[PDB]
C-alpha cells in the first residue's frame, strides 16, 4: 500500500502564480466593468478592449512578481479573460453583489485548474499528461464538487466554455514535464 502519501503535492508554483495573475486580473477588470455600468458604449467598448485587459494582466504580473510569461501565453490569458467577460457580464446587471458572486465562479475555475494540474504532474508519460489536461470527464466531476462547495451553478454554456479554457490554460501554462536543451557554450 502506497497512498500518494498525501494530497496536493507541491502544486507547481508556476500554476499558482499564472493562475493568480489571470484570475485577479479578471476580477479587477470585472470591477471596472461594474463602475462603467451606467455608461453603455464605454461598457460595451471595454468588453473587447484587449489593450486595456492586457494592461490589467501586466499590473497583476507586477503584483505577484512574476514576469516569466511568454507572449503567446500572455495573448491567451487576455483572450480567456475577454471570453469570461462576455460569458459572465453580457446579460445581468453588472452590480456590486453580482461581481461578488462572479468572484466565486472565478474561484471554481481556478480551483479545477489546480486540481487537474496535480493529476497531470503525477502522470508518468507526456501522452497521459496531455490526455488528463483534456479529460472533460475529470473536469466535469471536479466542477460538480467545487460548484457545490462554493454554492454556485454555471449554466451549461458557461460550463462548456469554462472546460475549454481549463484545458487551454493547462496546455499553455504547465511546464513541469518540460526538459529544455542543454545550452551551447556561445
Amino acid at each position: 500500500y502506497h497512498y500518494e502519501h498525501e494530497t496536493h503535492a507541491p502544486l507547481s508554483p508556476r500554476i499558482r502564480k499564472v493562475g493568480d495573475i489571470e484570475f485577479h486580473a479578471c476580477s479587477d477588470y470585472i470591477y471596472l466593468l461594474m463602475t462603467l455600468s451606467k455608461d453603455p458604449e464605454k461598457f460595451n467598448y471595454a468588453l473587447k478592449d484587449r489593450v486595456s485587459i492586457r494592461r490589467y494582466v501586466r499590473k497583476n504580473q507586477n503584483r505577484y512578481n512574476y514576469f516569466l510569461i511568454e507572449e503567446r501565453v500572455q495573448d491567451n490569458i487576455v483572450n480567456r479573460i475577454s471570453d469570461r467577460l462576455i460569458s459572465y457580464c453580457t446579460d445581468k446587471e453588472v452590480t456590486e453583489d453580482y461581481i461578488k458572486k462572479i468572484d466565486d465562479y472565478l474561484w471554481v475555475e481556478q480551483r479545477v485548474i489546480e486540481e487537474v494540474s496535480i493529476n497531470v504532474d503525477h502522470a508518468r508519460e507526456v501522452k497521459e499528461k496531455k490526455r488528463i489536461m483534456n479529460d472533460k470527464k475529470l473536469i466535469r466531476m471536479l466542477f460538480d464538487t467545487y460548484e457545490y462547495v462554493k454554492d454556485v451553478k454555471f449554466t451549461d454554456d458557461q460550463y462548456k466554455d469554462a472546460a475549454a479554457r481549463i484545458s487551454q490554460f493547462l496546455i499553455d501554462v504547465v511546464d513541469s514535464y518540460i526538459i529544455k536543451p542543454i545550452p551551447a557554450l556561445p
